[PDB]
């Protein structure tokens, strides 16, 4: 039934390459993201959170993001109420090879949380970094309201939650002590690129 | 019909349970919650609503809010325009038993009406303490745009309507008498809990 | 195909009107409200008219209100192009006899022009006055930001058309010399009610 | 299968032009309008473009405006991550001959990109200009906060994408040095209007 709501979603999208005439691998490309963002199934989530209440949407998020709650010392050994905050909040995205999830310069508004999946820090000349499950990126614009330090760059498949700018803010009025362990983060990232 | 249409939705939420494989017993509690919350049955409440007017939807929420009104003297007791004013911008809510409708130290922006159950206050230390059917709670938070100063617990089952901070100002910007009605009951409690 | 689509829209009212058990004359009360609102036929407007562009919607809503416009001085005798601003963002309304479609007192944020219906001005003693086909009234709270110096209840069946307080000013910023035309109307009528 | 969801919507404006008793020339008018915006076919763009990513998405407006890029130097000479934050917030418009796109006097909040037509640019008196494929109008509005300069009026069926005065501000925030080259432009035009 899921299978069939995808499938009937999966069919709009071919008619719009097709009438876009889209290329061949383009059109291969759209097609792989789609199998590995919906895993060949679709329903109408943000109906039915919005149809439950807070405590059971908590609980949800809280079950499914287990993983990445444990692999994260941030979210791990954190206030789990402030947890369930940034959770509520996080959207799931998935990038491909190759894609600039990033790019340096450019004013930042949001960012990531890797559940699965290697990235490129690229930064003009410091030697490439990796980030991977367990890790974030992206902080450093939230923080400073500037410009991108780096550009960040899928080198696999990726599963990330993005956290918007107004969101990441919201949860640290609320939670304002937890400013200070992003805050250390980007401090120590910004000095080992000397910029 | 309306029998079918719930039938229908909730089919939907079966699935998204499933794709992410949530356990039995939360499977349980989901289900419990759509039969308490929805009785069976579903409509597109937001669009009938929105192609009636002010006088029809205004008569429609006074009808279904009779037993609210008469049995909370705050409603009951005040000009029936602020209570119109008040219950067009009510949201339902069911509560499950065990629910944290509020944690302590949060920033609130909303307050409940009890319809129907009973919740437990909870302070640090200073005796639970109930609040049943014709009662509120989550007041002072939206006067005060401070942090929740204690916890609330349902005990039962809890059909209650829930009131925003914006839409609670905008009404008392209009029946600025009320204002003090709510202050006195939260400066009432502010003392009994001593802080 | 019209005449179907109302059909399912109303039987989904039918549907809400008996979970929540309103009484019969109520329930035809509502009935005879979507009748003369409706008239038996219904379209997904708002798709529509967003299919289209500037120009066609500008050309649909001047033919539609050609006696609106006629039948008024203030349209008729003024640029047409302010015209074509406020009733771009005119909405239909329809109000029964009885209808308060104002209280005074309250805090004014829409003014009306009557297409087709008598409407009632009272004020606490003054001697009810009369509008009708060609007027409109609401106007003096969108020019104060005060409260509403009367209360105006439908007579008749009643075709309206609203205009928020927001939309009002951003028309009057493009044609500020359209101000003075309501400044007028409102100063006359504030003091014949002398108050 | 997207002849046929065109056919259906196709179906529900000619319910709407008929309820509202439009005449024949105006009927075939919104037709040809419909032929020419959608040529037969329709989806759920926003939709589908909801589903992918920012990477996909910008693959996707930049392979689709590669004319419109190529043959307007602004594009064609910017770092092309100007031009695909340009692009991503394009709308695309179809005008008809004689449609007066832009009114002199009025209050503007977009521009213009021509991708294919002819448009008259029309003042008090200075003679007739013309516009065509690969140039742009409505910028000097977006620069100044002012009224507009000069009446826009399309000869024949234009093909435009505009850009409204919130996203230009947010792309020259992002990119300011590209401000200078829509100023430059502004001014020389201002001249040769004199006004
Ligand atoms: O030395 C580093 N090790 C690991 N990560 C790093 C390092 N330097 C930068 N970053 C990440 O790149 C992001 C680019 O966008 P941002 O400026 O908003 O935040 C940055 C950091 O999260
Ligand atoms: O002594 C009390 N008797 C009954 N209720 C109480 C008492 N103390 C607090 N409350 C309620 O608990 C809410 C917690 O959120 P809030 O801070 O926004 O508002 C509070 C009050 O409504
Ligand atoms: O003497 C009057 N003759 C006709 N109309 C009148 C007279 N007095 C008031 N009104 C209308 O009643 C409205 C009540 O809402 P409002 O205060 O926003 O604007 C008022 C006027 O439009
Ligand atoms: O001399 C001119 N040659 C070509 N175009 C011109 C000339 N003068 C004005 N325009 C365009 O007309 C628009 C009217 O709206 P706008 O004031 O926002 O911006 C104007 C310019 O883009």
């Amino acid at each position: 039934s899921s299978r069939r709501q995808y499938q009937e979603k999966y069919k709009q999208v071919e008619q719009y390459m097709s009438f876009h005439k889209l290329p061949a691998d383009f059109r291969q490309k759209i097609h792989d993201y789609y199998e590995h963002r919906y895993q060949g199934k679709m329903f109408d989530e943000d109906s039915i959170l919005g149809e439950l209440n807070g405590p059971l949407r908590e609980e949800i998020v809280n079950f499914n993001c287990r993983k990445l709650v444990a692999s994260m010392p941030l979210f791990a050994n954190a206030d789990p109420n402030f947890v369930t905050a940034m959770l509520t909040k996080l959207k799931f995205e998935v990038f491909q090879p190759g894609d600039y999830i990033i790019r340096e310069g450019t004013i930042g508004k949001k960012m990531y949380f890797i559940q699965h999946g290697v990235v490129s820090v690229l930064t003009k000349g410091n030697k490439e970094m990796k980030l991977s499950d367990g890790s974030y990126f992206g902080e450093i614009c939230l923080l400073t309201r500037g410009r991108r330090t780096a550009s960040v760059r899928a080198d696999t498949y990726c599963r990330l939650y993005s956290l918007s700018v107004d969101n990441f803010n919201e949860v640290l009025e609320e939670y304002p002590m937890m400013r200070r362990a992003f805050e250390t983060v980007a401090i120590d990232r910004l000095d080992r690129i000397g910029k």
